[PDB]
């Protein structure tokens, strides 16, 4: 809605200060920023600007200088006309057109404000020192940016976050098992940089098939809304800006959609990203002497970013060679030779086996151990050396030592976490349940109908037909045919369910249309609550079955799934998996699991698997089960032997008749199986799984942040920051709230904010289930925007109370005093971990004497009690002339008290600071990643942080008015 003559200013660039409309067209709106002249063209999408209104009894100043008194302001054609009185002059009438407002944003002096007559509630002073100081805290808070997450605990992807989240230009390769967290830790990562405002910026490059999955992962784990560009949106932006690009921070696109044109890669080059991110970057194939074209577009980009963030999967059973090719994207000056590389990596081979004899219980030779002693390279290694090896008492320590010296000199670790379902713990076991049924004589016939008009069809299609008696019956006696009525499977689902009402169950299905026919024989028939599950339904009616399946035993017993996606939503209350059928191949197999097979589900799964005799089904089982083990165990080996096997496996499917070589089949994929699971524990790195997941000091992260999760005054804060705000909180009971405007609104529009309410939680358990609702933090921007509005606005900084005290003598002052000790500094300097806007409260007397110390603040607000407008009023100029000189006597309190916390805080600085500049230097002596950027940046942070800190200044901010009645 922007219209010619709007003041605005910039949410990020303040230091720019105020904005003025210039122009205006269908897509975009111009800023012209008169601090310093320059123009910043803005999409309206995102729209990071902030309204600039001035409300009446605020003082404001004219571009000529002088000042003037709000009394009225008109609203016409989308501009806004103050009118009020000139103070310089004592000119009642004069008016002051916004275009002409001043560049320069003051905040009024709150005893100005109180000189002039502008006295604000009690209870509002109340909440903006309570804020100050709850923002405070948690800024410095030693795990910053780990807490809002809606994620689960888990000590491995915390500690990749730590490790990757706080370096300076990041650049990893997360290859981390499929199910471990990839995306989890991205998002970390990402939630961690802009939080520190280290980068603003972001882009995360994904196939066009997995951009909406990533789309509502950002959005509703991690709270940060992604632009999703094709190239509807890259047309209309190239006419609006010189890089289309520039006007979003957050960008999502396909590589397909990057390779377009060149103009746009070029663009993509030159938009000045501070991190990047590839999913699958294994589909990257490289060869030293023929990269593709692909590979060419990214080794482009790679030079032209400084963090980069890479997620792939080394499949196939393949070992970290073929990281090399991506490897060679973050440090190309240190890969340089892949030979070299290989060389280390297997001379480096026989210590993770030693060291994996050494955990299990084992001796290792002097020669054994004279190959670990090249490796670190130092001469003191025997006495540590033979603790952990003679089991001594300190073996453990001897042990954990030892490989800590280890891990500093391995080549990739550091850049490189690959966690393993055999390094990490946690996992459930997974329980089998089988039930035979007679196959019904009607699918028989139904079947030679399809055997006969499968005379011309591959093997491959004729099973899959055999597959599901249920899509060929639809089709011989007409779709919708009653199968529903015979087919023991249901009467088994049934007798299960009505005897299991009290346990919430998983149901898979392959396609969407059994499912709905299911649903609806399970409660004409049996009354049983089951939701359907596809993947054709919108995000809010999934998000709805999520709730309804999690009502703890009032909700939907079943969850009825077709064809699931790929994992979405945690049921961490289900415990129980029902297979209706088998998908062919396994990975889709150990998908449907996966839901299920999950880090923090309550109990061990259950899986029952009823299957009709003598079908595809039945084959599956054993193989599956016999063969695989993929029932109770994980390992990812089944589409190998799948596919080494398909042609032979296949015609046991096509007819599962014939059974005779089909018991060799087995022991013969048992055989590989076994093999299999061998060799890839053999090749395991152990040392990069031991350092990839975190190890035990990781896990004691973990229980810190379980803690901080009881926050009650965070709860009771918000509470009451809202209700001021004016939002009405209805208590729906299970922990959320829905939160509504008013009437009685503060601000016009609030960022997230819709008539129609959101659903908020404060615990991180019932978050998880549903998905839909918002996990309050003290890192949510809704938090931290009411904050601003509050902090950075100038209410709550005057007004007026009376005290009631027999024991005080008449027309004593007292005066609250709320000092605010500031720095000014971009937040890529990090000053709020150790000097945030910290609130000094003084309770000065007429002779200037500070009592604060010793009275408490909320317990004094408490006995406190307001005055009517009028009296109040002149009661304050009875003693103008008297607090304007007990002002001056604090002023000289804050400066001793001011270094005190400037002191502190630099000797806490240079500790941390130079504590990781040594540790760095350590490593930069003893392992080749370390980059000259990294040390360089924390050096160029304390210099200046120490320099930024010598040159903070305090300010009043807000000031309460005391007067002791006997009334």
């Amino acid at each position: 809605p922007f219209t010619l003559g709007q003041r605005w200013i910039s949410d990020t660039e303040s230091e720019l200060g105020l904005g003025t409309v210039v122009a205006v067209d269908a897509r975009t709106v111009t800023l012209l920023f008169p601090s310093t002249g320059e123009n910043r063209l803005y999409a309206r999408s995102d729209s990071p600007v902030t309204r600039v209104m001035f409300n009446p009894g605020d003082t404001i100043t004219s571009h000529d200088g002088w000042q003037m008194q709000v009394e009225e302001v008109k609203e016409e054609n989308g501009l806004l006309t103050y009118i009020g009185t000139r103070l310089d002059t004592e000119e009642s009438g004069v008016a002051l057109r916004e275009v002409f407002l001043d560049s320069k944003l003051v905040f009024s002096k709150p005893q100005d404000r109180l000189f002039a007559g502008q006295i604000d509630r009690m209870d509002r002073f109340a909440l903006r020192y309570r804020a100050r100081k709850y923002s405070s805290e948690q800024f410095r808070m030693p795990y910053s940016g780990l807490r809002g997450q809606r994620t689960s605990l888990i000590p491995h992807q915390l500690n990749i976050a730590h490790d990757v989240g706080r370096r300076h230009a990041p650049r990893v390769l997360l290859a981390d098992e499929v199910g471990l967290g990839k995306t989890i830790e991205a998002g970390m990562i990402l939630h961690q940089q802009l939080l520190s405002g280290a980068a603003e910026r972001v882009l995360i490059i994904v196939p066009e098939t997995l951009q909406h999955q990533w789309l509502v992962e950002m959005l509703r784990r991690f709270n940060l809304r992604f632009a999703l560009f094709d190239d509807e949106r890259y047309a209309e932006a190239q006419h609006d800006a010189y890089n289309p690009f520039d006007t979003e921070q957050l960008v999502i696109c396909s590589l397909d959609f990057a390779r377009r044109s060149k103009q746009r890669l070029e663009h993509l080059c030159e938009a000045e990203w501070d991190l990047l991110v590839v999913d699958e970057a294994h589909h990257l194939v490289w060869s030293e002497d023929a990269p593709s074209r692909e590979y060419q577009a990214i080794e482009q980009l790679a030079e032209h970013v400084p963090g980069v963030l890479l997620l792939t999967a080394t499949p196939e059973q393949l070992g970290m060679e073929s990281h090399f090719a991506r490897l060679r994207l973050l440090d190309p000056n240190r890969f340089h030779d892949f030979a070299q590389f290989v060389e280390e990596q297997k001379n480096y081979r026989p210590v993770a086996d030693a060291v994996a004899m050494l955990l299990a219980g084992n001796k290792l030779s002097n020669d054994e151990l004279n190959m670990l002693g090249e490796m670190i390279g130092e001469q003191d290694i025997e006495p540590l050396l033979q603790a952990a090896n003679s089991d001594s008492e300190d073996a453990q320590s001897a042990r954990q030592e030892l490989v800590s010296m280890l891990m500093d000199r391995h080549g990739t670790s550091r850049v490189l976490f690959r966690n393993t379902r055999n390094g990490v713990k946690g996992f459930p076991k997974r329980e089998l349940h089988t039930i035979k049924l007679p196959l019904p004589t009607q699918y028989q016939t139904a079947i030679k109908v399809s055997g006969i008009m499968g005379a011309r069809k591959s093997a491959e299609d004729r099973a899959r037909d055999m597959l599901y008696p249920e899509r060929i019956y639809q089709e011989f006696e007409g779709d919708n045919a009653t199968w529903w009525n015979f087919d023991p499977r249901v009467e088994w689902l049934m007798g299960y369910l009505t005897s299991h009402r009290s346990q919430k169950v998983l149901v898979i299905c392959a396609k969407a249309a059994t499912a709905l026919q299911l649903e609806q024989v399970l409660r004409e028939r049996e009354g049983i609550r089951a939701a359907v599950f596809h993947e054709g339904m919108s995000i809010i009616e999934r998000d709805r079955a999520a709730a309804w399946f999690a009502e703890e035993d009032t909700g939907a017993q079943v969850l009825l799934c077709s064809e699931i996606g790929s994992e979405g939503r945690n049921f961490q209350f289900a415990s129980h998996m029902v297979m209706f059928d088998l998908p062919f191949n396994p990975d889709l197999l150990e998908q449907r699991i996966g839901r299920l097979d999950r880090i923090g589900q309550a109990h061990d799964i259950q899986i029952h698997v009823p299957y009709l005799e003598k079908t595809a089904q039945s084959v599956l089982v054993r193989w599956y089960h016999e063969g695989l083990d993929a029932f109770e165990h994980t390992c990812p080996t089944g589409r190998t032997i799948y596919d080494s096997v398909y042609n032979d496996l296949i015609n046991y499917l096509a007819s599962p008749d014939q059974t005779e070589g089909f018991d060799d089949l087995i022991k013969n994929c048992r055989e590989q199986h076994e093999a299999l699971k061998a060799q890839l524990e053999q090749g395991r790195d152990r040392l990069l799984e031991i350092h990839s997941n975190g190890g035990e000091k990781a896990q004691a992260l973990a229980e810190s942040i379980e803690e901080q999760d009881d926050d009650t005054n965070l709860i009771a804060f918000a509470m009451n920051l809202f209700d001021i705000i004016g939002i009405n909180q209805d208590d729906r009971g299970d922990n959320m709230i829905v939160l509504t405007p008013s009437d009685h609104m503060l601000v016009p529009d609030f960022p997230g904010l819709s008539e129609d309410g959101i659903t908020i939680t404060f615990d991180r358990e019932v978050a998880l289930a549903r998905e839909d609702a918002q996990f309050i933090t003290w890192e949510h921007p809704l938090i931290r925007n009411g904050l601003d509005l509050i902090l950075s606005g100038d209410t709550g900084s005057s007004t007026i109370s009376l005290l009631k005290n027999k024991a005080l003598p008449v027309g004593t002052l007292l005066v609250e005093l709320i000092y605010v000790v500031e720095a000014q500094a971009p937040k890529q300097l990090q000053l709020n971990r150790f000097l945030p806007p910290t609130p000094v409260r003084m309770l000065l007397d007429k002779n200037g004497n500070n009592l604060a110390a010793q009275v408490e603040f909320e317990t004094f607000n408490r006995q406190l009690n307001a005055v009517n407008r009028h009296t109040g009023s002149k009661l304050v100029n009875a003693v103008q002339q008297d607090v304007h000189a007990i002002l001056q006597l604090g002023e000289a309190q804050i400066e001793k008290s001011a270094r005190a916390l400037i002191d502190a805080a630099r000797n806490e600085a240079d500790e941390k600071l130079s504590a990781e500049l040594s540790r760095l230097e350590a490593l930069r002596a003893v392992n080749p990643n370390i980059r000259d950027d990294e040390l360089t940046a924390i050096e160029s942070n304390r210099q200046q942080v120490m320099e930024s800190l010598d040159q903070a200044g305090w300010r009043l901010d807000a000031l309460r008015l005391i007067v002791v009645t006997h009334q």
